[PDB]
């Protein structure tokens, strides 16, 4: 019974910070106390003092030790603070030992839970960034030998056979300040609107960095006691949806690149419907007989966009959408991330051509939509997405001509700023641009759509004079104060964009309305 034992030396898991060094996941030093029952059995009159110092009931504590009198090792308590373990060891109770351990702590908790994820009881990454970069972050535990006698009392630390190796630091692209702002405002809007879920993505249009990514519902990764599966989802990355009218700027980009359309062109949209075979295209706004190109986007005419689509054909539309990354692998490798679906057909009937152009029959993620709007904002130059801090600006791919992008930027500025436009999306002190959308949710137990359940969207970027930031707001089943994208999601865009631009010290380009 007198032999040497090898015990592990816990390795320090790598620090996860935001883009500026703000800790997001940190391995904190804790103290675990263990006992040698055989030794404690000789110090019985120290039990009541020891039990009390452990916050345990004298008798229940005594039952524990007695039931284990045979054993040489049992945990007393795990994960005390260093000073708490210091106090109990200082009592000098025979057979009580301490070992230094680590506990993974998440300082911003629920604010960044979906992005960062968490580690399991073996601090192996199980969700999110903790999972995706587990190899980078994980340390290598060491090993050492201890000598124990017949009764199991430790008499000597013999040697370290293997040093512990710490994991590596990882800096995310996220700006925690923006993440806090986005988290709070999304939560507020979810609650004001009695919505079921939501996502908000902010992107640096020049660098491809994800500055903020938040979802509702969320959870506290430091306390997962009553955690339900639904709250764990990074919906921005892993859930798909039909983008609806938020793809209209890309259909318009195809129209302009085709050589067949120009901004002054007028389209007749009377009577606000278009019959094609059995299916009917319907406009919601029906207070105009004709619209120029800009007014098609301002009023969000499905009939208008459909007529342009029939003229240019589906292939030109499919092509811009593929080019801006809709339904395409993002290359981020976030666990569970979806590619979505951009349908490719042998032949395109009018029906499928029209619905593609106004954003149904395809499915995207909120990250993809934001990336697509970044391309438009960045003068038609698409840059790869990143969830880690970028050192040097990546090489972009010119996916939309600068000229077309410039015109479409102007139209989207008009969608926000012009009379009859989405005025709730106006950003104090700035010129913003963007597009609202409203989509019926898909039926649960059949094909087709729900009658009274909706997804509210707004996508945009700012400032219009030199776009820095793109943002997408998606809100599921608002039920208390309307459901249109320009009612529900646009105000979120306004407030978050305002705070974001200020936090990033972007100078106001609209002083007639500044703060
Ligand atoms: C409410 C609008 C002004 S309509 C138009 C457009 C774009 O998103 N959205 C729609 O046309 C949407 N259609 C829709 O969900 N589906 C599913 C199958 N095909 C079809 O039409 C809709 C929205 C509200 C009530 C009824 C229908 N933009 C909205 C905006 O800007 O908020
Ligand atoms: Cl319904």
């Amino acid at each position: 019974a007198r032999s040497v034992r090898h015990i592990a030396i816990p390795a320090h898991r790598g620090l996860i910070t935001d883009r500026n060094g703000e800790p997001l996941a940190v391995s904190t030093p804790v103290t675990t106390l263990w006992a040698n029952p055989k030794e404690l059995m000789t110090a019985k009159e120290r039990w009541p003092q020891l039990a009390a110092a452990l916050g345990q009931d004298t008798k229940l504590f005594a039952d524990r030790i007695e039931q284990n009198a045979e054993r040489e090792f049992i945990y007393l308590v795990r994960g005390l603070t260093p000073e708490q373990g210091e106090g109990v060891i200082a009592l000098k109770v025979p057979g009580v030992y301490s070992i230094e351990e680590f506990r993974r702590f998440y300082p911003a908790g629920e604010v960044v839970a979906h992005a960062v994820g968490f580690t399991d009881v073996d601090d192996r990454g199980r969700e999110g960034i903790e999972l995706a970069f587990d190899e980078w972050l994980a340390g290598v535990p060491g090993k050492r030998q201890v000598l124990k006698d017949r009764r199991g009392r430790v008499i000597k630390d013999v040697q370290v056979t293997k040093n512990a190796k710490p994991g590596k630091t990882l800096a995310l692209s996220i700006d925690l300040r923006l993440q806090y702002l986005a988290h709070r405002e999304l939560r507020n809007a979810l609650l004001e609107n009695g919505a079921k879920a939501g996502s908000l993505v902010i992107m640096d249009v020049k660098t491809g960095e994800i500055l903020a990514m938040t979802n509702q519902p969320t959870y506290n990764p430091n306390n997962r006691r009553n955690l339900q599966p639904a709250a764990m989802r990074n919906r921005a990355m892993i859930d798909v949806f039909e983008p609806g009218s938020t793809v209209k700027p890309f259909s318009m980009s195809a129209a302009l690149a085709s050589g067949r359309w120009k901004p002054s062109d007028i389209v007749d949209v009377y009577p606000g419907t278009l019959q094609i075979g059995r299916y009917t295209i319907r406009d919601v706004s029906r207070n105009s007989r004709q619209l120029d190109l800009t007014g098609i986007l301002i009023k969000s005419s499905n009939v208008g966009i459909s007529k342009i689509a029939f003229d240019i054909g589906a292939e030109s539309i499919y092509s811009v959408m593929q080019q801006v990354g809709l339904g395409q692998d993002t290359g981020l490798g976030f666990p569970g991330e979806r590619v979505g679906n951009l349908p490719n057909h042998r032949k395109w009937p009018k029906a499928e051509t029209a619905t593609l152009a106004y954003g149904y029959g395809l499915s995207v993620t909120a990250i993809q939509l934001a990336h697509a709007y970044a391309a438009l904002a960045n003068d038609g130059k698409s840059v790869p997405l990143s969830m880690t801090r970028v050192d040097r600006v990546p090489d972009g791919v010119q996916v939309i001509s600068p000229e077309v992008a410039s015109t479409v930027q102007g139209m989207l500025q008009q969608v926000v700023e012009a009379q009859g436009g989405v005025f709730r999306a106006q950003v104090p002190g700035y010129h913003a641009a963007g597009k609202s959308g409203t989509a019926r949710k898909v039926s649960v137990g059949t094909k087709g759509y729900r009658e009274n359940a909706y997804r509210s969207l707004f996508a945009g970027f700012a400032p219009a004079t030199d776009p820095r930031i793109a943002m997408v707001v998606v809100i599921d089943e608002p039920s208390k104060a309307g459901y249109f994208g320009g009612l529900v999601s646009a105000p979120v865009f306004s407030k978050v964009m305002a705070g974001a631009l200020r936090l990033m010290n972007v100078p106001p380009d609209n002083l007639p309305t500044a703060t």
